[PDB]
């Protein structure tokens, strides 16, 4: 009913593939742009969200996947 916990657990998989401090993980944060994320952290990310959250994400949608809120509404879509 909110995205509170979804958004959490998102932070969580990021933290944990990326490394960096929870604190600047927001919606906003773009991967490349903000975290550095290279082609390999962003293949291993997006495997990650997949894993983590029981949900596919072929090539053609993981290029789409920029930020925290675009996996998060991609997971929230997936599991409705
Ligand atoms: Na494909
Ligand atoms: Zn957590
Ligand atoms: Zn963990
Ligand atoms: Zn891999
Ligand atoms: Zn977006
Ligand atoms: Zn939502």
């Amino acid at each position: 009913s909110d995205d509170r916990p979804l958004l959490e657990r998102v932070k969580d998989v990021v933290a944990d593939q990326l490394g960096v401090d929870r604190a600047r993980i927001n919606p906003e944060s773009n991967f490349i742009k903000d975290l550095d994320a290279d082609s390999l952290d962003s293949v291993e990310l997006v495997m990650a969200f997949e894993e983590k959250f029981g949900v596919s994400i072929p090539d053609e949608e993981a290029s789409k996947i920029a930020t925290v809120q675009d996996a998060l509404s991609y997971i929230e879509k997936a599991k409705s």
